[PDB]
């Protein structure tokens, strides 16, 4: 069966502490619709309890110490958490944990630290002499004690931080010790974009590389995690994140699929992170997103010829998740850049139902986003479950494609002789609607093919070479498979 990993979050989950259990209730719908991977937030104690989880405070706390106030996370309890894996996994659903390595949030105390500033726009020119200021690096886990791990984290754990607590003034400070530096290699944007926001974690530092692997076979174990979405990849040591990956994997013996967030829009710059960890985990399509927004957003037109030019999906295929939104590029968003709700059933026929890619549903496509504009995406469920039963019933043998007129574009899928009825005709336009000619295979000939999103209510007959005229209202979409 094709695979399809759905994110199950949005930025505006309620913080009402019950989103395992809302997880572990719609295991059986998930499974049912053709979900196989769940990516799951942050799940370890933040700043706060209203966190997200990309502050994090202790990554061993999951719910179940008395730390920030609070002994559940946002999301829920230690045991609620074991109980909705419990069930995806009963129903044949992989789950994928997000690992927040960069930083370390809420120290428990300020230290003494001496510093130097650096240039933002480079950040390998020192702009001050050094001096002192008191930075939040201690961490103590008061409520957790030495359960599970007794390493504790002070100021030379950490690269630099941007916040001084005796002046109150926010800069990037490096910190000077023993061998201090920015790791390299990491992304060279900036100069260089080790330092991202709280406290950097040092993995030039032996020990906390050694504690890193340790936590992340912990965390694997304790939860009995499938796989990892790797949480700001560009800022991180490159040959540590592919070194931390192959830890896990030996440890635990299993595949634990790996997909890493380096967020440019660059094909060039992704392929580098690439080589750099060995081709050993996929990176997130973030080209192809772009490619997806500029089309929704010029209202007819964009070249759709073009809407693989540049794209992670079109050369490296086994390495790329594919995604139409997510957390970050929905509505008041930090990387906002939403596609329009028009064209987000033609994007996701165009992730769901071709050959390369392992595409990912967004929770807030699926429920609607929860924020406070005036433009949050509305529930789209509706629209896109006929499209993910193409994908897990119809989507499979050969593929043809037909990127020849600069609105309406379509491609095709033979089918396989093992999954009985398989075969699909999909055609999206940005404009007005029309027709194309194609070709489905031979061993379909004569067969009724109708729409099975409902858009067209005339159903085409495949004819005796294997051909089929195929048609699309404006804007839209429209799939043809066996009636
Ligand atoms: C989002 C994305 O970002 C990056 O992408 C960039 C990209 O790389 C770049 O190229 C560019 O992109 C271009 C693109 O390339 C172009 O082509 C295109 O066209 O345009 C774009 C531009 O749009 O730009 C991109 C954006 O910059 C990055 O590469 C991506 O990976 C990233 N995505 C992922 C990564 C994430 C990070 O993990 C996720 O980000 C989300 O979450 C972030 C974290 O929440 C959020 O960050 C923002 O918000 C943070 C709050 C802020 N932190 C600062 C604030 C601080 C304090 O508030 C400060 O804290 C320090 O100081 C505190 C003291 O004030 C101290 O706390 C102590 O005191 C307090 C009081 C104590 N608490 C007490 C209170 C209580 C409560 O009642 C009690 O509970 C408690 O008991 C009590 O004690 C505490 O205990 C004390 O410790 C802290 O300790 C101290 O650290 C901090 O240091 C500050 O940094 C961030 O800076 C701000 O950025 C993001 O916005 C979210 O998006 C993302 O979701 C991932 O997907
Ligand atoms: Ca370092
Ligand atoms: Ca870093
Ligand atoms: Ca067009
Ligand atoms: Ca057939
Ligand atoms: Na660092």
């Amino acid at each position: 069966v094709n695979g399809t990993l759905m994110q199950y979050f949005e930025w505006y989950t309620p913080n009402d502490g019950q989103h395992w259990k809302r997880l572990q209730n719609d295991a059986e719908h998930l499974s049912d619709i053709g979900i196989t991977a769940v990516w799951i937030p942050p799940a370890y104690k933040g700043l706060s309890q209203s966190d997200n989880g990309y502050g994090p405070y202790d990554l061993y706390d999951l719910g179940e110490f008395q730390q920030k106030g609070t002994v559940r996370t946002k999301y829920g309890t230690k045991s609620e958490l074991q109980d909705a894996i419990g069930s995806l996994h009963s129903r044949n659903v992989q789950v994928y944990g997000d690992v927040v390595l960069n930083h370390k949030a809420g120290a428990d105390a300020t230290e003494d630290v001496t510093a130097v500033e650096v240039n933002p726009a480079n950040r390998n020119q020192e702009t001050s002499e050094e001096y002192q200021i008191k930075a939040w690096t201690d961490f103590r886990f008061p409520g957790r004690g030495n359960t599970y791990s007794d390493f504790k984290w002070h100021w030379y754990h950490f690269d630099g931080a941007d916040w001084d607590e005796s002046r109150k003034i926010s800069r990037i400070f490096k910190f000077r010790g023993e061998g201090k530096a920015w790791d390299w290699e990491v992304s060279s944007e900036n100069g260089n974009y080790d330092y991202l926001m709280y406290a950097d974690v040092d993995y030039d530092h032996p020990d906390v590389v050694a504690e890193t692997k340790k936590w992340g076979i912990w965390y694997a174990n304790e939860l009995s995690l499938d796989g990892f979405r790797i949480d700001a990849a560009k800022h991180i040591k490159f040959s540590f994140l592919r070194d931390w990956v192959q830890a896990v994997r030996q440890a635990t013996g299993k595949e634990m699929f790996t997909v890493a967030e380096y967020w440019q829009n660059n094909a060039g710059k992704l392929e580098n992170y690439l080589n750099k960890t060995s081709f050993n985990q996929s990176v997130f399509d973030v080209p192809l997103h772009f490619n997806l927004q500029a089309a929704s957003s010029q209202g007819g037109g964009y070249d759709m010829r073009k809407l693989l030019n540049g794209t992670v999906v079109s050369k490296h295929p086994l390495k790329s998740v594919t995604f139409v939104d997510n957390h970050d590029t929905q509505p008041g968003q930090s990387l906002e850049s939403t596609v329009q709700t028009w064209f987000k059933p033609l994007a996701y026929a165009f992730i769901l139902t071709r050959e390369s890619g392992y595409p990912q549903v967004f929770y807030g496509d699926m429920y609607g986003t929860k924020g406070d504009s005036q433009r949050e995406i509305p529930a789209l469920k509706h629209k896109i479950e006929p499209i993910l039963k193409a994908r897990k019933q119809y989507a499979y043998g050969a593929q043809h494609d037909y990127f020849d007129h600069h609105d309406i574009v379509g491609w095709t899928r033979e089918g396989d002789s093992s999954v009985a009825n398989s075969g699909l005709a999909a055609l999206i336009t940005d404009g007005p609607g029309g027709a194309k000619r194609m070709y489905v295979g031979r061993q379909n000939a004569g067969e009724t093919w109708h729409d099975i999103t409902g858009n067209r209510s005339e159903p085409v007959v495949i004819n005796s070479e294997g051909w089929g005229e195929f048609h699309v209202n404006g804007g839209s979409v429209s799939i043809y498979v066996q009636r």
